[PDB]
């Protein structure tokens, strides 16, 4: 059985950028078809509802098993009526968003729909004076460089591959819609990491790509004169590549110990594993 | 007035990831507005048909004024489907794409297609010994921050932004779609780093990026003893890795002279521009 | 005219372990004298008082000027002691901390006290099983490089250098007392940087000092499980050491443009200024 | 039973700075008890013979069983009259110092008089067109992460905890006092570094620490030419910074191993071990 | 049996500045005699018979087992002037070079002779307007650093004494002679590294230096414009800095599990070998 | 008029190795002729005899203008040969050496024989426990960077192109001949650096090298333990490993202003200079 699922990206987060890919990831799945759909940039309620219906015309002939909602701040107008449109069709739906969702958790539980919250997808510094398209970029490459070498990613993998089995178990109740919110803290619970300090560097870089959102929060909405503002928001990228360096710093300790974590898909869909560089994946 | 397009994007690369983000940074423009859909990482004939469908479909009552196609290799089956339907669309078209696309260059002409390849743009180590989700991330950062860095994705603003122009004047002609092969002897033609050390070490970047191209085409295509290839797709991940830092070192030689460029786009999709990091951008 | 001052350290923050030394750097001002007074790291009630009445007992021949009082937490009940009978004496004094003080910051005014708090001095992960004396140390010399480089110490020697000069005009009034509190935004209204990425880049590296203290305030006060308060604590020190690297990076970008400035203190108690490595302060 | 001490600190070293930090790193051994004090960084005979008299006054009820004196040059004058007044008093007495003390090393031991001399502990560059505040701080930080990661601050941290357990046995012979000459050698009779490259890394940063004596002394006391001794401090503040690194990378190596040493007090005084990441020390 | 050699050097390449020297590195072989003749960096047929002569000269009396001739493009004119006196003479012969040798492969095969070709021995930047000479030893110790810390020189170690042996049995055949052409995949048939990152990062290093040549052969002979040709020369460089970083990067894996390979000579001439870093060598 | 040199070169020093090199860095100096001769690295009284009489067999018909032998210390008993021999024949001579070079100083002065001796040239750990062929070399490269960005290749090679030009006006007495030593504060009389912080750094690279040697001398001929001197030995090159960083850093300070000093060989053999990347040489 092929699982299917449509994802919606409106407006742009680590998270929501990659979440599709990490799933498929050198297109050899045969258990899985997926469309993508979005507005690019644009989260207002208009450009939201838009995109939705572009999935939901898409689902019709398509018949996807889920869909997915990724991009900023789920409790904002945009991604509001989103989950207010998805809540309402029929089609289970996850809502993939960051720490700013956490003010509309219980709604969203209320409203029957799954997420996963990742509160180091943090905001970047967006003033014009500041960010442009390739500050942007770059940005994003840091916190993309974070969210893998600490092993978020491969929390969100995971919970959607749970989910694409159910799906291919056919029914989907929202006793199995993922409800995950991913931090610095996260990390505890996992084994991830086989050095200790490798772990607790991809936590200080956790911390740090968290504590970048509240920088940009108060040099986008906050500061209200430019001589302050561009310097906030420019300290919160220069925190976002510190981030990023603690992020691979922890993974080459864990290349001195020939134990990097590979969890990579079978043609069948099967997540498989190893440590060994040279060890086959099981 | 606003110009309208859609982007499709099958199969990954790093200018087809950010390609439409890079055109409105801050989501403040009010003279464009895109769809983006895709049939995310699969790239064979049927999937590429899929979605250029899902575009046309979507086209008849968005009218875009141009429709984007990016992603891997331009010459093979699934993205040739992809240039044969846009070419007999009513609607101007550019293709994203790679070095392997330099192969069917004139076809496209032929075809009336615009083109961006970008040479650098190098395929991944996609071999499953090795890449799993979080690594192909990791090579996905390692090479935003090269394509970024380096000035390539302001090349790219750059030529999208003439075209909207065009669009904007509401003839967009084949004379009128970019046509670009990009790689590291770019940066010589253009005035992107004002300490001329960045610019060497950026070149030397765009060399090394599309150095592994080869690197990872021996891994995945050539070399069949996985004794051997996995070590070599391995060492073209550890290439785009060095690549990065030395885009990123460029970057800071522009940071120690308060030169770095930056182009933000106005509300009305005017491109902006300064060098000094207090300077209003104009 | 020599001012006269007794310093009093119980436990130990980044700026009470410089604060004296930082006032006569070569020990050649002559318009200056000090003792200096404490119970080495032990801040409890009788430890404090006892560290106290050495001061007011040395006072009594010495007649200092005024008295600093320099620790951790101002609010603690130590610390509190220290301040009622500093409150009580008849001599000027001034409370060196860190961000925990804020709590009492009303109730030291109305005690007439003088106040430096300094909220990226952060708390270590001050657990057993994680802190001997040897990375208690290397933490105090991530923390100082981070205080130094960044210019907060530049800060508080200014502070001390003012009261100084009105201590020599024979009056200290409580108008006269500093009440400073210092964090990443003091440097915003400083000209301590002449590059700006150096300047924001400084502004990082506050930021992420800041910001260990709640991670080692959780580690040590609310996690009570070690196989999570161990790493807790153990991310809080890789922060410092990256906050560290960045206040670093800043003073090489000053190197860079032989634009570093230094402000040291002529034998009268002067203090000069000059930025180029080979220009006479003055 | 509680040992106490008084520590006299003229002059700064960064042995002198955290020696009696190194003996109670969470403030909790319930078996010692201390008294510190100072004239701050100056040294000349009569500051000295001041701090001298403050300690002997406390010691009249604190009752220590010993007093340690700590600064540069044990040679130098007032040093000198420390040794004078300590080694004529009833209280054993430790000097701690630096490379310059051996000239009088022989002198001590007839004193009766126990030392600790630290080589690596170096004279910073003491011009003032070079050495403001901040820059007396920065050299300060690089040789407390020298004196800490190399295993330096842990002899330190071992004689003192040596002595202190002959005070609690309530008689302390002269044949008790510590006679330590410290430096790059004392590695090879320790088991500090698991990995054999941590410690010949440590080594060189030892030596290099060692060889910025020469440097500043050169700067300092022989060139007279402002244009000439300007440079030669500040290459020795290079040098030393360059030696903070290479003992950070050593600390790095024995992370990759997880075989970092600790060496925590408990409450009761008795100094524990480990070297894995979660092994409880004992 | 002492074996004696002639190597002769026109030109300058890494592998030939070395050769001889990789042969005796603490002058202690009792079982080996050198002579070294050359015309230093000119390489020209006039100079190269030169040299040749000198060797055939000095051969008379020295009677050496073998000649070795190494230097830059064995297919240009000088260097193909010495293959044919080689080749004519009656000494055993061996060719070190470049990757332009092999343009004459078999041509050196039919003549009887030895090589040992060199692909990451990498042509500089030779510009007048950029290559001085302090940027030309810069380049040279890049190139060292890869050579030595990928591995490639204790290949061409062991094939010379491999040859030793020979010229010690007293009979050299043109079946003992040399056949090597070395690069990045070399890495894949031998155990030099211990940890396989170490090993790929090193293959990255021999392939970023090969990838040189062709920038520096663009630079020097095909691009006419210095407007074009200064910076791509500057490029070549600065990519053969970056791969001296990995190769650092590699052997450093290497010392973070004590396991750097050593293979010395012992007195007798015989190859011994280690890992461990206090293991005597066997 | 073209200028004849023979170069002897038996044992390995940096500078000895790149000496003829720095002199015609592109091959196309007109004006130059060059031999170079040695017995390798062995350097005992036999091998250097017979490596001056081949310089003196080849100077019959060479007629060289002037003699250089370089190599370890000229206090040696085989550099002492050397020495006797070229002062006592019909050529002007030059002995390149090391610190050790000084204790016969005087004493070549009086033979007539000019000098360069390079403090920071320093011996190697050759011990074979530790000093492999590999390790040999990666030394040498650490080496080559110190001498050749810190400037000191430059001044080696001022003073060779000035007596070049000497030996062109035909007559060179021994008022010409080089009389240098060179070291950390050879710095401080010469502009090679814009940036006074690059020069400092390379103050400190140079201080570092100069340093290594002592470390080297007692690990080879001082310390007879095993145990102890295979680490000693080992601490030398991690010195010179990170010299070779400073050395690194200053020269991208360099970059950083783009003020690199560049002093190319015309083809008519006169020195230009230029420091803009884009400037040409003059
Ligand atoms: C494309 C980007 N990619 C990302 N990628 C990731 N991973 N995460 C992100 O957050 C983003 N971005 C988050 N984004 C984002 C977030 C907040 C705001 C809101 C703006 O921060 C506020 O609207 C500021 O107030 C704007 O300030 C505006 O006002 C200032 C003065 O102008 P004036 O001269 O008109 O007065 C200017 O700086 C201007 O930009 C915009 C974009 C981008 C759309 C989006
Ligand atoms: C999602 C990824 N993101 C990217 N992002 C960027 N920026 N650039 C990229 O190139 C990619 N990737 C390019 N991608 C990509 C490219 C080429 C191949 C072709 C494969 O390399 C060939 O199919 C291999 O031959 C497969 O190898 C297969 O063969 C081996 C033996 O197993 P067996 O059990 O079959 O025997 C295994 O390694 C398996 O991987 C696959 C995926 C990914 C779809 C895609
Ligand atoms: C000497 C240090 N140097 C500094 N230097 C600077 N710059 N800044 C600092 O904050 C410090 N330190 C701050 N310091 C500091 C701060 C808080 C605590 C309190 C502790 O954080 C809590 O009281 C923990 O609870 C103790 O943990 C205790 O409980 C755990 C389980 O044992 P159990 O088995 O008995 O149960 C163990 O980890 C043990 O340490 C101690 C020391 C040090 C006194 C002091
Ligand atoms: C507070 C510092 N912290 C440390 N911390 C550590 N860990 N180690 C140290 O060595 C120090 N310093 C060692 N200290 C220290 C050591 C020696 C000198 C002696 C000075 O080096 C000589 O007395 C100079 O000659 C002064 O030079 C003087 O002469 C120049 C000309 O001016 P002019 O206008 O009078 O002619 C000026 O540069 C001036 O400083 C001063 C301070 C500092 C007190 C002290
Ligand atoms: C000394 C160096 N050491 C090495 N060491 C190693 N390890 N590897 C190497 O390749 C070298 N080098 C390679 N070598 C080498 C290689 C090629 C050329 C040929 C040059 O690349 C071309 O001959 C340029 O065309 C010269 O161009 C000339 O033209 C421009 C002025 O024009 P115009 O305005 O005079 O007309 C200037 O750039 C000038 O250099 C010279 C030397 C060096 C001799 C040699
Ligand atoms: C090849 C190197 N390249 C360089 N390159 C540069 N730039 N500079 C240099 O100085 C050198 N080296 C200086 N050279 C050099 C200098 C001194 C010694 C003297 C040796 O350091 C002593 O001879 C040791 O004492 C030998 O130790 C011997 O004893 C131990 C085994 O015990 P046993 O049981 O054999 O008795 C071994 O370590 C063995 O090597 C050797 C070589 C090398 C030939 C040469
Ligand atoms: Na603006
Ligand atoms: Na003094
Ligand atoms: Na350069």
């Amino acid at each position: 059985t092929v699982a299917k699922a449509i994802f919606i990206k409106c407006g742009n987060l680590g998270t929501s950028m990659m979440m599709d890919m990490l799933l498929d990831e050198r297109a050899d799945r045969e258990d899985v078809e997926f469309r993508v759909v979005g507005t690019s940039v644009k989260m207002d309620p208009e450009c939201v509802e838009a995109a939705v219906e572009m999935a939901l015309d898409i689902a019709e002939d398509f018949e996807p098993d889920f869909i997915v909602y990724g991009g900023p701040n789920p409790a904002a107008p945009g991604p509001s009526k989103a989950r207010e449109m998805l809540a309402d069709s029929e089609y289970p739906a996850v809502i993939i968003g960051d720490a700013p969702g956490l003010k509309v958790k219980d709604e969203m539980e209320e409203q029957g729909l799954g997420y996963i919250l990742v509160k180091p997808d943090a905001m970047l510094g967006a003033r014009r004076e500041f960010l442009d398209p390739v500050e942007m970029a770059i940005y994003n490459a840091d916190l993309m460089k974070v969210l893998a070498a600490t092993g978020v990613f491969r929390v969100v993998q995971e919970a959607f591959d749970e989910l694409i089995e159910k799906a291919k178990e056919d029914e989907i109740s929202e006793n199995d819609l993922p409800k995950l919110v991913i931090d610095r803290n996260t990390l505890l619970e996992r084994e991830e990491f086989e050095n200790p300090y490798a772990m607790v560097k991809a936590m200080a870089a956790l911390e740090i790509a968290e504590n970048v959102a509240d920088v940009s929060v108060e040099g986008c909405f906050v500061e209200q004169d430019k001589e302050r503002y561009v310097p906030i928001v420019a300290s919160a990228h220069e925190m976002m590549r510190k981030a990023a360096e603690l992020a691979d710093e922890a993974r080459e300790l864990e290349k001195s110990n020939d134990a990097v974590l590979r969890t990579p898909h079978a043609p069948d869909g099967k997540v498989l594993s190893k440590r060994k560089f040279m060890e086959d994946p099981e």
